[PDB]
């Protein structure tokens, strides 16, 4: 557009919520939100995505097929972005695309990390160039591959004079440390965020989340079982770090819960939640004990969580990302569409202090609509 530098990101998280896509401005000074879709994953799709874990049913074969059917969904989600906006697909610059995560490994001997969501696919079927692929490169240089929203945090929620904590509360929790001074930005995984919690109430209640966390604060914590989950020895590990589902699932949590067979599924639900809450606020504490929080992520809405984490934070101004003008819904993908634009400008987007990557590069590959 006219001194309008439009891009597109997308972002489906392994909470299975959907594909999340955002047309965003980054022609000004702040992105610029100029609208929003979520698409539903249908069920057959979520039925071949969780087959993904079982062993003897020709999972590369079906990765492959999968691979395209998520691009499919990817396209169709942007096509629905550009329905609802009235923009033409030629105006947008490009698609930033995360995929979807399929596996996340960094801490093996030979690290990788792995998200489907075929970029050809999705360049064909939108004819917008897409960007994608984001993680590997930062892998390539030695890092963890996550978070990569802290470059993305910097620019955007940084306050000179203000230690501010951006907090992500997806399936699992990520921090992002903004000093606000000459000191690096910091960032990694804490642990669970909704993962857990997600986990609980669907096997118990059958309901997809527990909204608000009126379930959890229904319920009474066990002390010997939070004392327990929080003695994993990840939450001992020093930053960068990160994790996928290969720690923090539902089998873990089932063997986690192999004595506790006779507590109330509501006290574990609790428990639960302070898992998040208590993780969560340690690291915190470590960087700073005064400061501001804001978070994002579906955690954000859950208003238990929130009371919880503002009783373990005294010292902390406690708000979600709306504070600095930026959705806690569509964060997330505004940092991919981000992504894409560094691409296109030639700049890089991770960092070192965040990842370990031995240096700072361009990340993603770029998939042509031509
Ligand atoms: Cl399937
Ligand atoms: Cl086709
Ligand atoms: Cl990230």
């Amino acid at each position: 557009g006219m001194n309008k530098a439009y891009y597109i990101g997308l972002m489906s998280g392994t909470s299975m919520d959907g594909v999340d896509a955002v047309l965003v401005d980054f022609a000004g000074e702040q992105p610029q939100l100029i609208g929003t879709h979520t698409e539903t994953i249908p069920t057959h799709l979520l039925k071949g995505l969780q087959r993904l874990c079982l062993p003897g049913t020709d999972e590369i074969n079906r990765l492959g097929r999968l691979d395209r059917s998520v691009g499919k969904l990817f396209a169709l989600a942007v096509n629905n972005l550009l329905a609802k906006t009235k923009i033409a697909k030629d105006e947008i610059i490009a698609i930033g695309s995360h995929g979807q995560t399929v596996r996340h490994m960094p801490n093996l001997e030979v690290g990788f990390t792995l998200q489907i969501g075929d970029p050809n696919t999705i360049a064909t079927e939108t004819g917008i160039d897409v960007i994608a692929d984001f993680r590997r490169k930062d892998i390539a240089l030695g890092g963890q591959g996550a978070p990569l929203v802290p470059a993305f945090h910097q620019q955007t929620f940084a306050q000179v004079g203000k230690k501010r904590v951006i907090l992500n509360i997806g399936g699992i929790a990520n921090i992002t440390y903004l000093p606000g001074n000459s000191e690096e930005v910091l960032g990694f995984d804490t642990g669970p965020g909704n993962t857990l919690i997600d986990a609980w109430v669907q096997q118990v209640k059958n309901e997809s989340y527990d909204k608000n966390g009126a379930w959890a604060a229904s319920g009474k914590t066990d002390p010997q079982l939070l004392a327990q989950l929080l003695s994993h020895p990840y939450f001992s590990l020093a930053y960068p770090k990160s994790t996928g589902r290969e720690l923090f699932n539902q089998a873990w949590l089932e063997q986690q819960l192999s004595a506790f067979n006779q507590l109330n599924e509501e006290d574990i639900q609790s428990t639960l939640l302070d898992l998040t809450c208590h993780s969560i606020a340690q690291d915190i504490l470590k960087l700073a004990q005064e400061g501001e929080l804001f978070v994002c992520g579906g955690g954000a809405f859950n208003a238990e969580l929130m009371q919880r984490l503002a009783a373990l934070l005294p010292g902390y101004r406690i708000d979600t990302t709306s504070a600095l003008g930026v959705d806690p819904k569509w964060a997330e993908g505004i940092a991919f569409a981000w992504l894409a634009m560094r691409y296109q400008l030639g700049l890089p987007a991770n960092l070192p202090a965040v990842t370990g990557a031995s240096r700072e590069a361009i990340l993603g590959g770029r998939f042509s609509a031509k």
